[PDB]
């Protein structure tokens, strides 16, 4: 193994192991949001040593950047003892990344092309609401990310919301065709940075959360966590789907709203109109409801283009860049 360090903290990395996984398995945090080379948030400066850049794509890590000594922690494997620089906060404690002993407790068809998967764990998992877990497709080897809908106290049964992708390896080929209660599932977690700041740094200000499709999943955990901390706070949760057939858990959100007068749940249908529901695209509905985003925080999760367009729309209505949070469901193939 090689010694790899960030922020004064050392871990030992096996030669076939990536920098990111070595650090998180040691409880040493650095930014990460996909573990597959697409989000670019794990970019590092190599200060000393040497890495193999692995499968790092050019659009995430250019030849120019490699020549200047940058790398992606989730793609880089050490070829010598290596010292790296991440962000200022890298090196702080985080929940350790670990291998899970996970068993399917339930798989339920909950909406058009949508399944809930409940995974029971042998041991409690420490995580922040909004983090995700990485599943391995049995027999295939493909790795795919699924956000937790859980609050952190729901630490023994992981809740996933899975959207069927036609022709998809993990969804069409397994989670929608074959997965059954009692199956063991290869999984590691937690991963990801899409979560609330520590309670001490949470001013209780208003939040808008926008989920495209099953991008709703981490927002369920984040919204419930935020409301537990500040029960009267304003939390606007928009669910952007094609039609009413895509909606789910309406009763659960209604119970949240009855308890929390600042909470609202707003379906937004883009393709199949329904008189009961707002039409259009979900970021558009928030802008209509809240014409000025100044002083708001915003949480966007879903397909990458939806997130990126939503971020820009938030900023044009003067929401502060510092308070905009993103989780992109970027395809792995
Ligand atoms: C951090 C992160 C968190 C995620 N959390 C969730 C979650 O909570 N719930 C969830 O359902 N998914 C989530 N995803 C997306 C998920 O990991 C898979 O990519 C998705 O389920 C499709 O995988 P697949 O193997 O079925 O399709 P693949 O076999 O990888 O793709 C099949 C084909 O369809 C294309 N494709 C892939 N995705 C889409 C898509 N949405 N729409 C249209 N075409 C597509 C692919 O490019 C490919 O050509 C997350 C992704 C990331 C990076
Ligand atoms: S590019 Fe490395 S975690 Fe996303
Ligand atoms: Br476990
Ligand atoms: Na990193």
């Amino acid at each position: 193994t090689f010694a790899v360090s960030v922020g004064g903290r050392r871990v030992d990395c096996e030669p076939g192991q990536t920098l990111l996984e070595a650090f998180l398995r040691g409880g040493v945090w650095m930014p990460n949001s996909c573990n597959q080379g697409t989000c670019g948030t794990c970019k590092l400066q190599v200060l000393s040593g040497e890495v193999d850049h692995g499968g790092a794509p050019e659009d995430t890590l250019s030849a120019e950047e490699r020549a200047s000594g940058l790398a992606l922690a989730c793609q880089a494997r050490p070829l010598a003892d290596t010292e790296v620089r991440s962000t200022a906060d890298a090196g702080r404690v985080t929940h350790p990344l670990r291998d899970l002993t996970a068993t399917v407790l339930e798989v339920a068809d909950i909406a058009r092309d949508t399944r809930r998967v409940l995974l029971g764990l042998a041991e409690p998992l420490a995580f922040e609401a909004g983090q995700y877990v990485e599943l391995v497709v049995p027999g295939s080897g493909a790795r795919r990310q699924y956000s937790l809908a859980n609050t952190a106290d729901e630490d023994k049964v992981l809740e996933l919301h899975v959207r069927r992708v036609p022709g998809g390896v993990a969804t069409d080929g397994w989670l929608f065709d074959g997965l059954a209660a009692g199956d063991r599932v290869e999984a590691t977690g937690p991963l990801g940075d899409f979560h609330l700041p520590p309670p001490d740094e949470d001013d209780g200000g208003p939040m808008v959360l926008i989920g495209g499709g099953t991008g709703l999943a981490p927002l369920v955990g984040i919204a419930r966590t935020a409301l537990a901390r500040h029960p009267s706070r304003e939390v606007l949760l928009y669910h952007g789907v094609r039609g009413a057939a895509d909606l789910y858990d309406l009763g659960r959100f209604a119970e949240i709203a009855e308890e929390h007068p600042g909470f609202r749940f707003v379906p937004v249908l883009s393709d199949e109109p329904d008189p009961a529901y707002r039409g259009g695209f979900p970021t558009d509905a928030f802008v209509e409801d809240v014409p000025s985003g100044r002083g708001w925080s915003g949480w966007l999760c879903g397909p990458p283009a939806m997130v990126e367009a939503g971020v820009k729309a938030f900023k044009r209505r003067r929401m502060s860049p510092r308070r905009i949070h993103r989780e992109k469901f970027t395809p792995a193939s």
